[PDB]
């Protein structure tokens, strides 16, 4: 009946010193490119990370984020290897509460970075981590920004909402498979380096398990 | 490819003051009979509760229990209203880490207790909360022994291994019945009260979310 | 999913002047035969009045009923136009709480009584209603015995239990036929004077709708 | 044959002492957006609350209701949190007696309120609920409006005529969502926080249990 | 082979003290809305009743009616409450002895009245019986016009033809769901009230049991 | 869903001048053999004539009848060209109101009589109509003896009771051919000369139109 | 591999005292309509009848018969009750040798005529046997044109050529009926009165029974 | 439905001047061996001829008759370019007005004969038309004996009864493919000298054209 | 894999004493028409005849032939009972070598001829044969012309080529239906007279026996 892609986790809100989270088991591999896809229910316009990966020498790595700008358009920003925030903005008004498919493609490779909004192109940019590789052993957080392995939180810096259907490659998927991976009624791809539910993960802070109502009623 | 059924719940282990538990977001309604099945994997031998109800005149509604003897031998143990612990030995030699379909089935009607491990029957007790009904609006912790609505947690009483396809029907289910609830490759019943990963829960203090490799490897 | 068959009323106990029923929308037609059959779960031994028929002029046209012996054994009881209960018992040890199928077939061409328990023959009584026809017009009450058309309910004589599945028929269905009836995988039979869910009818002081997990989990 | 979504619940009329209605067994978790679906047959113009929830502190957290026009126009009304009535206008002439697809968005997280006809948005309010989230244990009463848990109702609030397909989610869905709920042939989604007859709730004051034929003859 | 729904019944021909007639064996529920579709053959353009309810305190309950005009045009009529008949003008030439469907939508909620010819609508009528409730225990008679409960009949007001398919439900079916009734080779629906052939009835007088070949030859 | 065979005819009792009766629109042709199978559901132990055919100089051409002796044993009779009645005795013990599978086959190539119950041979009897052939023209009637074609009944001589599935062939069926008639869940063959409800018959003197169960529930 | 409605009898020509017919063995019921449809190949273009119905009283009951006019031209007759030969035109060239579908649709309630050659409708004719029922008892003979029952035979008004598929029914078939039954390839409906080669009939005088070409080489 | 290999003839019986029969339109083709198998229905138990081929020289080519002996037993036989007739019994009671199947297998190749009843060997005859070979153009008449080609008929020599599935092979079928003719619900084959209703043929005389219920009721 | 149907005879070439031929075994029947459809590859543009049909009395009762008119236009000739032979050129230019597809039609009811090229028609002559009919007992010889049964051949008339899927019918087919007869991929019909490969045929003066790839390749 309930496909386990849509299983969902509510980050309540933030407050110290409860800082909802989740944090994978398995560290990652090195990599020269990165896709994250997910589904995302925001419940505020201010800026929040999503995806955080640090490893021992550089805590932020590669991090995901977003906040609503005053007229309601999407704004999704990327970090690289400590670099500042790249933000791109979505033609697509948020309205908060309700789902969104968002997806975050980088490449080390050549430096591009793209984002794409319900499976479709909000645009690029340029020199972003251009020719860094991610080093192995790289802990992954969700909901959290990380300042240290697994911790050093900051409440401004959470993300509240809720997520469903995270999942990461380890290429930079081109714009057509971005909008098959979206795709609510498609063949709905599993990552190949953090599938949903496949992979584990701590829950912590009062992070809430339930169903994500997005694709199916 | 993976089902929700066979999502896992790991409970690390419990040293004031982390409590890993599980909190259902629903309150019960209220219900004559009950029975409570799921997969367990434990981690120690001594005593632990897995499931525990409260309303807020009465902390031990109903509570789940199991401990190895020395022998090997499981023992399953069914509290309700504030009785004192009943227990059931089962015919099976218990090795800590390996996977094991346990339920309990209480009827207040007549007051008959009935336990099974792996879908045999272990036996019954009589006069378990004969004429009682758990009133509405109970709570449910996984985990942990509740003292108060969602706390008063106790290291001694907390129960560390791994959990998955916990299922709850307000029915006393019959001894066929389990035994089509525990087949691996069964129908795979879900419950009316509780269905595994279809009822929201708050999950809190580190524990861990993966898969549960007792019936598809 | 869920088949309309497996609804069930749940009668939580009687005490004037809250009297829990059913009352059919429709009176029945004339018959010279009947056959009533339901899945029960029964919450007190002593005796119950189920199936009550009662025209203007005959408050006890047909009235099914239940109590349970000292030992445990299923006695099943019948009375037609204002006879004495005419009881047969059923090698079948109830537990409260627990479902049975039962089944009353009745034929006033004969005057023959028969009941099933669990879809086998208890045994039959010879003279009961021999040579009647009920009068047309008949109302149909669930769970209270009527003194006059739909009412004067007497708490002494309420069954309270959990009933599903009524299925009543104005032929005496065969020995076999009754078995196809109870099975739980069976072709499941509709009546056709009274078919579960298919004809209108009140429900009063608080009975509960819910459903039935006899046959499906 | 009959699906169990095709159940219906005729509320005949409320005079003192009598007030048909229905109350669900079980309390609602804590929700911050909701979304109720039903069919309804309307038998008079006047305002009449369909939807009920009350918790201890607040006998208003969520309330639906409609009247009709003097044109026949239909009104959608929601209140939320004790606030004022909001109403939302239908472009659809109501013919008391026939059938309709009534569904009401709230999602507390932006204040967004919207309401659909026969799959159709009707229209949007803003600032409904703004911020707020109904507290968890909400007892949901059909037919009638609360003023105290399970109780304290008032003749000129009830509502009269027939109910079927109650859907109820804990999230607000999209206007393409609604219509593919409403849709007769389609794929007749459950609800996750009430699912139409799978969800106990006390049937009391003479309801009629009967068949909707809005969808299927 | 041949369906059910194909049986036909002729009545050959009125003529004191010879009525032929149908009485259905089960009285009706009470209702506030009807609707009466069949497929039918008359032998004469004069005012013939085709279905007639009557209750001891009103011999006019309900009853349907139809006579050709001088340029052939069907006039199908309705009496709700011993009311005067009410007749609509359907475009449609009728030949005696040619098969049409015909169908009497009725609403007492709104008083709406309307009637259809071969799944057509052909008008409407306003105060038809509006606030009225046919009361329970109603008899219907078939091809005469009760001025008694089953009898009194008069043979100006008689109805000679054959007739099939006749499907009544206690609800105002919508001009497309005529349309799926009336449709030789659609679902081929069965009224909730009464079904032909499943719902018992007393021929006399000579009626004809034979095979309708209206829809199939 | 119901299958045209199983419709059935209740003959209520007789009393002059009431005669409740079928008689068939068509005359029969000639023939030499006649096999007359159908269920029925007696009424009575005393002698009745079911199948009754008369021709202008011949009133008892061909006619069955039925009576149960005082040990319950079913005894079958048949009567040709006005000879007295021959009865084979069956054993099967009756019990009124239960149904069974009757069937005559005549030869009159050979002048060989043979009955069958359920399917099964009773018996056979020689010279029963050796070298007669029923003359063209035989009119058929149904539950009643004819004295006069279609009329002159006797109630003494009438069978009271339900009838279906009648099937006659102008052949001498053999025995294997009858159990494949008789059963349930069989092909359920139709007779060339009359198959049930598909060759025309009067229905008079309130003969009751319904549902045989004893094959589908 | 040859279905029995291709069954075809060739009627080689008439020479008395040789008159080449069939008849059928048993009379038809009586009717107030008839169709009487078939596939014919004739021999000549002078009159010839085809279908004669005669009673007792009236050799004359019902007659079909055809001839080519001088311009090829079909033209179809139909005499009741001794009336005149009534003759409908059909636009359509006769070739002498060649097969083609003809129906003939009479209806005593209304005293409509109207022919069909080839599943087309020819025209219709008004007053043709009005009011007039077929009494009971009618012998049907092929090919020739009876002057006293299955006799009185007369060359010049016999049919020569051959005939298949004929099919009689006792009420009068639409225009859309009539093309669904010549339809080579269509569903080939059976008559209810009449069904080629499934209602028996004497050959005599040298008719030949063969397979028709007309739709299946 | 129906299959044309089980339309029957009925031979009535033979009195000068009226000799009921079938002529074969096309002759055969010379042969040395010849298998007739059909079903036939006797009505006498005296000698009658079924199966006569006669050529302008020799009237007596191939003959195939039967009678019943004073036990009851059956006697097949056969003669062969004017012969003396062969007859071989078959342990089989014939009854008649039952349905049998008969099978008459010659060769001339090394002048054996055999015959079948029912499907099963009766025996064989050696010295039967050895060395023969049936000269091309001869005439087959069923039912009576020629003495000249078609014709010179003789009362005594006739066969009455009912005739089906006449199968001709111009070779010797085996003991095994005989019983596979025979079969009922076999593959019921086609002789490729004579098929039964594929092979034209003149009826005359009176004979009847019908349906056989030997293998399909 | 290879079809009997496409089985095919080559001529070789005449010259006296050397006739190839094929002569079959089985006379026809006397026949009112007759259509002659195959598949030819001729090897020569002087006449030739195909078919001929001889009677001890009528060497020339049906014979087809073709010739190759100087333009390459194919002329097709029919002689029936004697007459002179009657040609009707077909629209299409004859390569010798290749295959065509050839059908004559002949109706002895009305005298028409028509003859087909590769399914499609060639044009009609009247009076060919009119009232005639060919007698029984005719022998068919192909690739020869008959001056007696079975012989008198001469050179000048023989037909040389290749010669398949011969397909005769006692019928007039018409012009639909012989485009269906010559469609390769079509139905491939076969003829009730003749059924190429499925009548016998004596070959003689070394005709050869191979496939034809006319169809399949
Ligand atoms: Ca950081
Ligand atoms: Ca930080
Ligand atoms: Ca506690
Ligand atoms: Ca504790
Ligand atoms: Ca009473
Ligand atoms: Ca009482
Ligand atoms: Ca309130
Ligand atoms: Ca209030
Ligand atoms: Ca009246
Ligand atoms: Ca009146
Ligand atoms: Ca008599
Ligand atoms: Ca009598
Ligand atoms: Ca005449
Ligand atoms: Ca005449
Ligand atoms: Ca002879
Ligand atoms: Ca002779
Ligand atoms: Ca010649
Ligand atoms: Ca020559």
């Amino acid at each position: 009946a309930v496909d386990i892609r849509d299983v969902k986790i509510s980050f309540p809100g933030t407050q110290n010193p409860k800082f909802p989270h989740l944090r994978f088991m398995q560290t990652l591999p090195a990599v020269r490119q990165l896709t994250v896809c997910q589904r995302i229910k925001p419940f505020h316009r201010n800026t929040g990370y999503i995806f955080s990966c640090a490893t021992s020498n550089q805590d932020n790595q590669f991090i995901t984020s977003m906040y609503v700008k005053s007229d309601g358009t999407l704004n999704l920003g990327l970090q690289v290897n400590a670099s500042s925030n790249k933000y791109i903005s979505c033609p697509i008004e948020i309205e908060l509460g309700q789902w969104y498919h968002v997806c975050h493609v980088w490449s080390g490779v050549d430096g591009r970075m793209a984002v794409y909004a319900n499976g479709s192109p909000c645009g690029t940019m340029e020199n972003v981590g251009k020719g860094h590789q991610i080093s192995a052993g790289g802990t992954v957080v969700i909901g959290q920004e990380q300042d240290k392995i697994g911790g050093g939180f900051e409440e401004q810096e959470s993300w509240s909402g809720e997520l469903s259907d995270l999942q990461v490659w380890d290429e930079a998927l081109t714009t057509h498979q971005v909008s098959t991976v979206a795709s609510c009624n498609g063949i709905r791809p599993r990552g190949n380096v953090i599938s949903w539910m496949e992979d584990s993960f701590v829950a912590d802070d009062g992070v809430i398990v339930g169903i994500s109502h997005m694709c199916s009623l």
